[PDB]
């Protein structure tokens, strides 16, 4: 008996019209909106009011920027994971959105939760794996998989029919996602990989041709694998990300133009901006090269893909992830020190690093003989053979 | 009796004095010098003549640039491997040097082979693993592990006592290696990772502040994972690497400043220049992302570290490498197409790609996939009711 | 328009009633049946006649036992793969069934292919992945996912209303699959892992208490990773498997009782009989331990899970599988020799092995190896003075 | 700087007995402290202590480490599920513990050096010395087998007699053995020919299958967080449970492995290993994991078993790499809690039921899952139209 539904509400046209749609298809159902502040830099008061004006009985706005940075982005930094060796995994936000939706749903005695992810992308998997992992008893409603709205023009017609304001502004040329960690752009003319990136895509990163002609030095202090200070100033994760995004963005750093494999089974061409992320990944990699032994570094690097795939596929809320985090946290115990980097014209240039736990500071013949003994034996057995 | 020794001879003071040293410690032994042209851009006829003036009975100069490109660098490009996710592995040349040394050693019926790799580095392992893999019967002599010479001034004293001319110009401030693929710099003041790279290190790459203010477009055509044309012009591998090294180096591309783990058990700070290698790695990665399925891409990426460690450790001549190469060659069958890149201020910027084998092209399907993909998570959370994942 | 359908036909009641059901739901479609002889040891003439009596216009019976052994089981033996470290993967037959279904469909102007795998299992994924990999243009029809028949009694009602004869003998208490490599049992009272295996499950393996009191020696010759002779007699793959299944089954060998993760999201309890497979896996493992270097063995063992998952998931017809097969075939080049084993009371006991390519054959070297192998540990403990590894 | 005191890992053999006078000879006025560990080798340790004192040791410690061997070494090993090269139960996991106790006493006694009696050709010298460097990088290590002029057992006997050490006539053991609560190892002698079956005088704790009981024996194992806590309904300490299970499973002929393994020191060795309780615990642990872990956790954990096994085999126990693996493993073991019933019979460990409070064992969706799971295969086959996967 669906009497009450919690909707992950982003403020767009689509989730706005899902409020009356949900109330139409679940008779006398009350709809509560859940709005997360992830750093998308939108007017959340206006989004809250729009949810209420659209028919929600309540509209929660939850500021999750610090929780996102400390509970999601910091473990990701520690993992060093890049999906398919290229993608900075900004959709790590989806399980956090799901977590807040489920938390509020359970305090509001709702029967079902809903989200506005489309029927063709990855985000629907991320949302629904997370919801099942957190609250297997909650019904999930995905209007894009059910309703007859097929186009933006149809959504606009429906919006006007239900008193939802639709002012004229052209269709966005690109489908975008924005949080404190990244900006993603896909769709439209981007879906043709034979074409270069158009010049109106980037939103927070300067094209290299307009970057400063003087390099900028940044000094990052890390403790146990995460950054705690910038240029000698202790900063919260959010403040450090904000400052580093501004600096590295001004210097054109961090743009990735990639073709990736979706979980749903097709390839997509995406543009990703993440200036601070690129700088943090570089500094973290340098410190690990100083502070981990060879065997630890090699084993940890061999698990980056596993971690990246888990994040990409929405499997954050799993024992598998818990076990990887426990492995990673051990490896990060001594990843503590100072990394100086020069930002300049899209480049992150090493400028020195140090750590109180730096490992940088007749035997050879015996090592060589025993290291190569199996090769010597093999070649004696296969005399005259080659390795072609 | 050791009557004949083949020496891998690079032309420095050290391998020059190894010639009388070997003749002294192996009485009446004749020494044959083997010099490889790997693209180090040195006067090899001068090096040949110095080998003979130093007491070598014969001095071979073998031009192996083409074979280095096709038999080593092209498999490396196909692998996509980077040691510790950073190093472009220019010492992939060491097994080739060992291969030419052994080939000549067997032709000349020598009793032993010798090399001048130092006793503290990786190159001695690379040479000696390769020699044992190719010719386990040959004795190996490494003078740096046997002789009493410890410093350059000690080598100079020895050279004077043994009729070896000492070059006027001193040893560079850095230990360097140079071939068509890369230039490496280590040692000296580079052994302090707390300092930035000095301004006198780079030899083939412009500093980014001194790069052109206009971008340059390059177009690379690939066939089965390797580049066959640049800007619409079919080029041999060596000509293509040469051209791309010039273009990308002019635009400041490809400098790596890293701390790596040696095989011999300690970390070293190195500077690596490899402009064309960076451009080819980028283009190859882009084309794989278009032409491989997800499962093939993910499996191949998971073997890159294995390949990189094998190359770094000198294990090129092994059945393990042969098996990896067979796997890689299958995955490269359709990595064929065109990649356009912009070179600019140290950046390699995607400018479009296409492939006749590109794999890039209902709502009811998604709900079923979601439910079964997530079923195990739903069962787990029902069993551990109320549990967190903290 | 779907005018003609090829149905993978096993001869049970369910695939029999699918023939009239397909004709009802695809207006006047012709249905041809494809029956594979995989070693299920059934009366294939009776199955062929039952397909025709049920309304099939044609019923092909294809003997695929040699193709199965040489093109599927031999690569599997070479891989050493066991799904979740326990399961011998007898459903490697499903891509072969799909391959014959498609081969015949494309000689018969067929528009759609059909199979009788249930909607809850793995086999439907295996069939339909394979069909899409081989012939993406063919439509696929799975009646269990579409029709309203939900029980055996409902199937019987439907058979009676459509002229399909109902067998006198009931449904077996277990869902079974049988080919030359294995017999699988699941469902029924087996779906309680808290209970031991009932005494009426096993079909080709003696209970251990009912095995001979004298051991039996078998001698297996291998060439390039696959068995070519048994007790000094060269035997075809099918004859060797048949003989070894009889011998090892009589000695109680090869029963696995496991809980496995399905691809479709849930765990299942299965009983698997595969006597010859257990013996061949053991002999192959022993010879690899003799003929492979350490690095090759370790790398190959690290890919067994990948291969096992690929087979289990039905991804046989993929470039990923082709690349793995290329890797594996290199590693098998020297896996050639003789393994003697004692079969006794459910045990496979090594009794000696040899190979012309066996790799089994100073104190000063050890100290240097130890010091450099341990140098990284010494540096770390000097840096972290007073620490522990708790 | 002058070596005044040496701590020696002292086993009671002839070899470490004569190392006390040898050490005192080669390090003038040095005293020798013997360190004897109780690992379950079932020897008279007070007699070994007395022999050390009689041979000239100033102090002789006997450290009972059986409980901590089980809880700090064997229990993590059981939780890992690791087998070296998929065959070896890793009984030399004891070597880092021996080194740890040696180093503790070394530091307490303010000695200048530690010594051990491992030979120059084996793995144990690496295990001891890696551990010693990881725990105490400042301590000098003395390995007399790598230094002294004693080459044979007969020479060791001559030396013992010239230095007052009792050598009564008792013939050379035909095999080199190691024994602790976890396993017994046998190698050397006629075992070094893999073409020969195991001789009938090898086994010491495991019945040959032909003399095992004719009635099966049920054991019930309760596990909590991946380790056994009770046997047949009785809570037992780890040592008591291992002792009881070794007796029961040994009586039923369980757990003998006859293998060829790759040494770290670069060559293969043929070994016989007995470990009855270990085989039973490994089987029970594997069954419980199959019930309680999700598929993705099981697959990832199984993929790290080889890493863990190699680390243990190579002596790298005292490392951050091991600590990180243990942290991963411990998370996966949090719900590996429940009851496994097994039948021991004639060398077989037969599943007889399992249950757990955390067991994970309990039409339209399947089509959508199939279509998206197989979409990349369909796209690939449309691009490579009509292609094959041979
Ligand atoms: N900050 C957020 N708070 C709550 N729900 C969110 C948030 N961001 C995304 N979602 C949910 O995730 C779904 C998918 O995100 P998204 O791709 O941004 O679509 P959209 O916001 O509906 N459309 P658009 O205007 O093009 O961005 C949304 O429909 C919401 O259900
Ligand atoms: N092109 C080459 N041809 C033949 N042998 C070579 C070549 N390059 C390197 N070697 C061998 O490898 C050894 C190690 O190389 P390297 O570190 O360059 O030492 P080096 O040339 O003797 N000294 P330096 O002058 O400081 O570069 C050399 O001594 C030679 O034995
Ligand atoms: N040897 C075979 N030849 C052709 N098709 C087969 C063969 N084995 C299995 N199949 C197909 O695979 C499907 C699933 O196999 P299976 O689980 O045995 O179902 P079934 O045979 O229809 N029912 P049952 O009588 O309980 O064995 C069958 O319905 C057929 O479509
Ligand atoms: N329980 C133990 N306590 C102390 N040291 C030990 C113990 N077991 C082994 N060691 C050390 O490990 C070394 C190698 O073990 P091992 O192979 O048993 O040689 P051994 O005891 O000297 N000779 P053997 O009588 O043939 O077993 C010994 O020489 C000791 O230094
Ligand atoms: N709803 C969105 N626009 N999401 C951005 C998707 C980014 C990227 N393709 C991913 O799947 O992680
Ligand atoms: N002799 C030399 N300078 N060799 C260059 C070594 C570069 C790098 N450290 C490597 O081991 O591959
Ligand atoms: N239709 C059948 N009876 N199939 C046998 C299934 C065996 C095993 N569970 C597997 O998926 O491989
Ligand atoms: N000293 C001994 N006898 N040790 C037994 C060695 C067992 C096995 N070969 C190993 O290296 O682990
Ligand atoms: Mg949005
Ligand atoms: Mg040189
Ligand atoms: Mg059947
Ligand atoms: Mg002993």
């Amino acid at each position: 008996v669906i009497k009450k539904i919690a909707l992950a509400y982003s403020g767009g046209l689509d989730t706005s019209i899902m409020i009356p749609w949900l109330k139409e298809h679940y008779e006398h159902a009350e709809v509560i909106a859940v709005i997360c502040d992830l750093g998308q830099q939108e007017d959340l008061d206006a989004i809250k009011n729009k949810a209420l004006k659209s028919g929600a009985s309540k509209a929660y706005v939850v500021d999750v920027k610090n929780e996102f940075a400390t509970q999601y982005l910091w473990p990701l930094v520690k993992s060093g994971a890049l999906y398919e060796d290229q993608y900075i995994l900004g959709t790590i936000s989806r399980p956090l959105i799901a977590q807040k939706l489920v938390e509020i749903a359970l305090t509001e005695q709702v029967n079902a939760v809903a989200h506005g992810a489309t029927g063709k992308g990855n985000d629907q998997v991320r949302f629904e794996y997370s919801i099942k992992a957190l609250a297997p008893q909650l019904e999930i409603i995905a209007p894009w998989r059910t309703w007859d709205i097929k186009s933006r023009q149809e959504a606009i017609v429906y919006a006007k029919a239900h008193g939802i304001e639709v002012p004229v502004t052209p269709k966005a040329p690109y489908s975008r996602d924005h949080n404190i960690w990244y900006i993603s752009h896909e769709g439209g003319v981007l879906e043709d990989p034979s074409q270069e990136m158009p010049n109106d895509v980037l939103l927070m990163t300067a094209p290299v041709s307009q970057t400063p002609d003087e390099e900028e030095v940044v000094v990052l202090d890390f403790k146990k694998g995460v950054p705690v200070a910038l240029n000698g100033q202790e900063l919260s994760p959010v403040d450090l990300l904000n400052s580093l995004n501004q600096k590295a963005g001004q210097h054109g750093i961090g743009v990735a133009d990639i073709v990736e494999n979706r979980l749903v089974g097709m390839k997509i061409r995406g543009i990703y901006e993440a200036p601070a992320a690129a700088v943090l990944y570089k500094a973290h990699k340098l410190l690990e090269s100083l502070c981990l032994t060879r065997s630890t570094l090699h084993l940890k690097q061999s698990l980056q893909q596993t971690y990246a795939n888990l994040v990409y596929e929405g499997r954050w809320f799993s024992q598998t992830k818990q076990a990887l985090d426990a492995f990673i946290d051990v490896t990060q115990q001594h990843v503590t020190g100072c990394v100086k980097l020069k930002l300049f014209k899209g480049n992150i240039i090493p400028a020195g690093m140090h750590s109180p736990y730096s490992l940088h500071h007749k035997d050879a013949e015996g090592f060589i003989n025993l290291f190569s003994l199996s090769a010597k034996i093999y070649s004696q057995v296969h005399q005259g053979g080659n390795y072609d």
